[PDB]
């Protein structure tokens, strides 16, 4: 018909490309039923047609927690699945073995383990998700008139449809993709969508293309909307990020591997025991096979780590809470760890690593650079009056007394920030001075002039403009702390060289001058516009250079990140020169190999290569300018294909694909766009890089704590498996009942995990490089430690299980009572050995300092008191553990058996054996 989605092609094509084939912006009128006076026909069918054919501006919104989804995700844990199958088996087998079919104590503990895991994960993730939903919800959209025949004024941005001409002013936000149909020096801030720091100047013929989700930095004009909804570049980017799948955290896969290994070992050994013992029974209605089967499922239960999911969830939740105590928010528990293993960090430039606000970086004043610092009073007074009386923009709340917020174009904002830094107060600066005449900033005439009648009789003429023309129009200057001085040829050459060097860097160049011409008044003149405002013999005050600078204290953070083995690179859509300058300032890119192709490549060069040939180079890309969002996605994909655990810190919508495809996507809390924050696993509410370093440290500490608990849990499981298997083959009885060890796993894990988690992160973790993504979760040192502890426990508990009635005093006064007492001694000595092994694991690979934290002591007291209560009283607690009362001598024997763990733990720590 007439632009049936050909308009998406028009926008896709190069700037000012393919728009001439359609007759230009005006030719596009009468197409899409657009009239410059009437953007919409009077009827509503004329709007429904645009809603249907060209779509609607509403973007679909993702929905989470639809129906207990997080509980299902928790249930999908592989180790948890092993636990569920073992739990069902044991419950049915025991309930048939006893035949009572009353109560749920036999499998109650094993069911409660997974129930607790599910509940804890669901609660923690629900809280985190709702908190993130509340925080990230930012009303960036600004509702405005649509300007179509003066009808349906002030409709929400979601009601704008293709074919209607909407107006845009300074500070507004471009709602939908469009082409400007008229304007007055309009200029957009596309840094959100394209990543270019400098504002883009839009013309009705040169660059007639306005992008959705853009901030109008300067000027104003009316624009025809072309793309709305998914058809927009914003919409298309949001569409190319929806699909998420094939993800598994390195920690998650490592835990799955360890759980699968231990579970397979347990299953194999239990099956061997079952087969051998059945052969013994048959040859060595029901034939007592049920008792053997309950023994076998008990062995299988003690084999698998029941409390591992509980401990990992508790550690991740505690570390997420501690991170949120800092100014970094983690969306999911798993992410809390994945950032520790990150091997490279790709950081946006505009918004991330740079304030994104133009401000003065250097300056000139009194014949000297005198960058920032504090200017002399004599020159400072004139400079501040000129900055106050020659700027259209103004500070938001000088009268109110709150934090100052600047307005106007980035040039005006930076000049005003400089004036404020110099000690200017806008309320008073504007006072004591009346603007007789004001010729504002003009594209035709670069300079901007003003006439200020100071409180004194004489009147000043201020000129703020481009450095070259202002300098050419001035023949004198105000030297430091002194009166006017003629500018000699050498001084003019010095100023011009300074301006040229300043322009060599990314920063722009704005110069201020003042002429003391007086004795005449603009009001006395018949017409203010007729005031020539003479431009001759000006006196230069201070040349000022304004650029988008690196965030404060970002170079040091990058230095720390690099020291931690985590390389940092920059992926940005800004031109190569600006990216190179900002990288050098921020420390990402060192001085050497600055211009080499691998060190910095443009987006087009990177994408030209095949996905196979985008990998031999992706390992060296330190900077990347003019990179499209798909090029950021390609870089992330290539880095991941090479085995990197890529983190991406970005703010704009262009970074959304890179954030999503990345292993760990970090998004700035305030600067970040809604799309970037949605696709990020962590959103940095600090808007700072020190928070990123802290997050890396917290992830490494989380991994260390998980490793320590894994050591402890493997010790417990491998001691109990041996004890039960040997006891079953030797006599057919299991000392460690299923419920006893289920309680041990549950309580000891849920308490010791957080007890070790109390260890605050230490800078030591930053010294070592990141984990290799392939090293086993259980390092050989942890294997030796857990093996030594498990061997000791096996030895003591087996010698007890076999000779305890004789070894323990008061031997066999009643055989059943003596057997129960011996089993209780074995069980609670096992518990105490586990507690003291937790003590050891708190500070591994060194001599224990034996100085715990208050919370650790409190939880040790809790463990001791709960164990003592469980053993000592058999009613309402200890019924299921089947434990008989113990006398003081027996309890002393148990605490001695536990204490013996510490010396051998130390010996194993200090001996490679
Ligand atoms: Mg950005």
């Amino acid at each position: 018909g007439i632009t049936p989605e050909q308009l998406v092609i028009m926008s896709k094509d190069h700037n000012s490309g393919a728009l001439e084939q359609y007759g230009g912006t005006q030719g596009l009128a009468n197409l899409l039923k657009t009239n410059p006076e009437k953007g919409i026909s009077g009827d509503d069918d004329d709007l429904l047609k645009r809603k249907t054919i060209y779509g609607s501006n509403t973007y679909p919104r993702k929905k989470g927690k639809g129906f207990l989804r997080f509980l299902w995700d928790a249930c999908h844990d592989l180790t948890l699945i092993i636990l569920m199958v073992a739990a069902v088996a044991s419950l049915a087998l025991g309930i048939k073995t006893e035949g009572i079919k009353e109560g749920w104590y036999d499998g109650g503990s094993i069911a409660f383990a997974v129930i607790l895991v599910i509940v804890v994960t669901a609660v923690s993730d629900y809280k985190q998700s709702l908190q993130f939903q509340n925080l990230n919800d930012e009303k960036r959209n600004i509702h405005l008139e649509v300007l179509r025949g003066g009808r349906r004024v002030e409709i929400s941005i979601y009601d704008i449809v293709v074919g209607d001409v909407i107006p845009l002013n300074i500070g507004n936000q471009v709602p939908a993709d469009g082409v400007l149909i008229s304007g007055h020096s309009l200029a957009l801030d596309e840094s959100s969508m394209t990543g270019e720091s400098k504002i883009v100047n839009k013309d009705a013929n040169k660059d007639p293309f306005l992008m959705s989700g853009c901030k109008v930095a300067d000027g104003n004009g009316s624009m025809l909307v072309t793309g709305v909804g998914v058809n927009t570049e914003w919409g298309l980017l949001m569409a190319s990020i929806s699909e998420d799948n094939g993800e598994e955290t390195p920690l998650q896969v490592r835990l799955n591997g360890v759980a699968t290994f231990i579970g397979s070992i347990g299953l194999a050994v239990a099956a061997a025991v079952l087969v051998i013992l059945l052969t013994r029974y048959f040859t060595g209605v029901i034939d007592d096979v049920v008792k053997v089967l309950t023994v076998a499922v008990t062995i299988v239960v003690v084999a698998v780590p029941e409390g591992l999911p509980l401990a990992v969830t508790l550690t991740l939740a505690y570390s997420m809470r501690k991170m949120m105590a800092d100014k970094a928010l983690v969306r999911r528990l798993s992410a809390c760890e994945t950032m520790g293993s990150a091997t490279t960090i790709c950081s946006d430039k505009t918004g991330t690593l740079t304030l994104n606000q133009m401000t003065v970086v250097e300056s000139y004043a009194g014949g000297k650079k005198t960058d920032t610092e504090q200017l002399p009073a004599t020159i400072t007074s004139l400079v501040v009056e000129g900055i106050s009386q020659n700027t259209t923009g103004s500070i938001f709340v000088p009268e109110g007394g709150g934090d100052l917020e600047y307005s106007g174009s980035p040039t005006e904002k930076a000049i005003l920030g400089w004036g404020v830094k110099l000690g200017m107060n806008f309320e008073t600066a504007r006072s004591q001075s009346s603007i007789l005449h004001a010729f504002p900033f003009n594209s035709e005439k670069k300079r901007g002039g003003v006439a200020v009648k100071t409180a004194d009789g004489e009147v000043h003429v201020h000129w703020k403009g481009a450095s070259e023309i202002v300098l050419a129009s001035c023949r004198s200057y105000i030297d430091e702390d002194g009166n006017v001085a003629p500018m000699t040829d050498d001084k003019a050459s010095f100023f011009k060289n300074g301006i040229n060097d300043m322009a060599g860097r990314t920063l722009r160049c704005v110069a201020l001058a003042f002429r003391t011409y007086e004795a005449e008044k603009v009001p006395t003149g018949e017409e203010l516009s007729k005031w020539v405002l003479p431009e001759d013999d000006l006196i230069l005050l201070a040349i000022v250079g304004i650029k988008d600078p690196c965030r404060p204290g970002v170079k040091d953070s990058v230095v720390l990140c690099q020291n931690a083995g985590v390389k940092v690179r920059m992926v940005t859509g800004d031109n190569v020169q600006t990216a190179r300058a900002i990288a050098l300032e921020c420390g990402i890119l060192s001085s050497d190999a600055d211009l080499s192709e691998p060190t910095l490549i443009e987006g087009k060069s990177f994408r030209e290569m095949t996905d196979a040939e985008r990998d031999k180079i992706s390992d060296k890309i330190s900077v990347m300018g003019r990179s499209s969002p798909n090029d950021k996605l390609l870089l992330v994909q290539s880095l991941r294909r090479q085995g990197h655990v890529v983190a991406v810190t970005g703010d704009g919508t262009n970074d959304a694909p890179a954030l999503h495809e990345a292993d760990i996507g970090l998004a700035m809390g305030i600067a970040g766009t809604e799309v970037a924050k949605e696709s990020s696993d962590i959103i940095i509410l600090d808007d700072n890089f020190a928070s990123v370093v802290k997050v890396v440290r917290w992830g490494r500490s989380v991994y260390a704590n998980i490793q320590k608990f894994i050591q402890f849990q493997l010790t417990v499981n491998v001691a109990a498996l041996v004890i039960n298997v040997v006891a079953a083959i030797s006599s057919g009885d299991v000392p460690l009942t299923a419920v006893q060890l289920l309680w041990v796993n549950l309580i000891m894990d849920t308490l010791g995990a957080l007890a070790l988690a109390t260890e605050p992160p230490t800078d030591h973790l930053m010294g070592r490089p990141p984990v290799g993504r392939k090293e086993p979760l259980i390092t050989n040192i942890m294997w030796r430690n857990l093996l030594i502890q498990a061997i000791y426990q096996v030895s003591v508990l087996l010698t007890l299980n076999f000779r305890g009635i004789s070894i323990l005093g008061l031997e066999h006064e009643v055989h059943e009572h003596a057997t129960r007492v011996k089993n209780t001694i074995i069980f609670n000595a096992f518990v105490l050995c586990q507690a003291f092994n937790e003590f050891n694991a708190r500070k591994p690979d060194e001599k224990n300092i034996f100085k715990g934290v208050i919370k650790n002591r409190l939880f040790m007291g809790i463990i001791v008191i709960t164990l003592v209560l469980q053993v000592i009283i058999v009613e309402f607690l200890g019924k299921f553990a089947s434990t008989t009362k113990l006398n003081w001598k027996q309890w002393l024997i148990c605490v001695g058996i536990g204490v013996i763990s510490w010396p051998l733990a130390l010996v194993g720590k200090f001996i490679p054996v």
